[PDB]
C-alpha cells in the first residue's frame, strides 16, 4: 500500500514504523530518467483552518538531503525548523543540509550565507536557496531549536512558544507557504509543534483548545505524532504558559 515501503525507497527512511501514507505523502517530480525519484520520507499537515499548514518530516541523510531540498523548493517553503542537534547517535540525527560557510550545491539546488543570529532557546539561518533553471529563493530562514533536551522533555515552556512565535511570523510574507518541521523522523518532536501550532492558533483565533482531537487529527495524517506520552503533557504544559501571558 504505500509507497515508502518500496525496495527502492528503503533506505530512504531513517525509522522503520514511520512511513508517510500514500494519501498524504510529499511528492517530487522524478529525476534524470523515470522511476523512484519522487519519494521522500514526508507528508503535509493541516492546521488551524489551513489545509496543508506544515510538511512533518524526517531529518535527511546526503544519500537523500538532496530530495530533502527539492522537497522544499518544489512546495515553496520558506519556513525550516529543525527540532534537533544533527548529533545524539547511532547516526547524524540529522542534517547541516546547510552551510558551516562554503555555498555547499546538492545537484540543481545551492544555499548559502547570511544566517547566524542567535535567540535564546534556538539559532535563527537566513539561507540562500537557487534552482538551476534560475530564482533565488525566499530569504529561507531555518528555525534551529536547541532548547529541546537529548532526554526527558523541556523544561519550561518558553523558547518552543517564543520560536513558534517566530514561525508563524516569518511565515506570513514569505507568502504563507508550507512550514517544513523535522527532528530525525518527524514524528514526536516534529509532531509536538505542529501540535503546538495549531492549538496555540485556535486558541488565540476561538479561545478554544482541542489539544486532543488535534493530536487525533496528526496520527490519522502520520505514523505516532506526539509519540512519547509525556512529550504531550508538554504540549498542555505549553499550552497553559501561553494563556498565563
Amino acid at each position: 500500500m504505500r509507497t515508502g515501503n518500496l525496495p527502492a525507497n528503503m533506505k530512504k527512511n531513517r525509522v522503520l514504523q514511520i512511513i508517510p501514507y500514500e494519501f498524504n505523502r510529499v511528492i517530487i517530480p522524478v529525476k534524470r530518467g523515470e522511476e523512484n525519484t519522487d519519494y521522500v520520507n514526508a507528508s503535509f499537515i493541516d492546521g488551524y483552518r489551513q489545509k496543508d499548514s506544515y510538511i512533518a518530516s524526517q531529518g535527511p541523510l546526503l544519500h537523500t538531503i538532496e530530495d530533502f531540498w527539492r522537497m522544499i523548493w518544489e512546495w515553496k517553503s520558506c519556513s525550516i525548523v529543525m527540532l534537533t542537534e544533527l548529533e545524539e547517535r547511532g547516526q547524524e540525527k540529522c542534517a547541516q543540509y546547510w552551510p558551516s560557510d562554503g555555498l555547499v550545491s546538492y545537484g540543481d539546488i545551492t544555499v548559502e550565507l547570511k544566517k547566524e543570529e542567535e535567540c535564546e532557546s534556538y539559532t535563527v539561518r537566513d539561507l540562500l536557496v537557487t534552482n538551476t533553471r534560475e530564482n533565488k529563493s525566499r530569504q529561507i530562514r531555518q528555525f534551529h531549536f536547541h532548547g529541546w533536551p537529548e532526554v526527558g522533555i523541556p523544561s519550561d515552556g518558553k523558547g518552543m512558544i517564543n520560536i513558534i512565535a517566530a514561525v508563524q511570523k516569518q511565515q506570513q510574507q514569505s507568502g504563507n507557504h508550507p512550514i517544513t518541521v523535522h527532528c530525525s523522523a518527524g514524528a514526536g518532536r516534529t509532531g509536538t509543534f505542529c501540535a503546538l501550532s495549531t492549538v496555540l492558533e485556535r486558541v488565540k483565533a476561538e479561545g478554544i483548545l482541542d489539544v486532543f482531537q488535534t493530536v487525533k487529527s496528526l496520527r490519522l495524517q502520520r505514523p505516532h505524532m506526539v509519540q512519547t506520552l509525556e512529550q504531550y503533557e508538554f504540549c498542555y504544559k505549553v499550552v497553559q504558559e501561553y494563556i498565563d501571558a
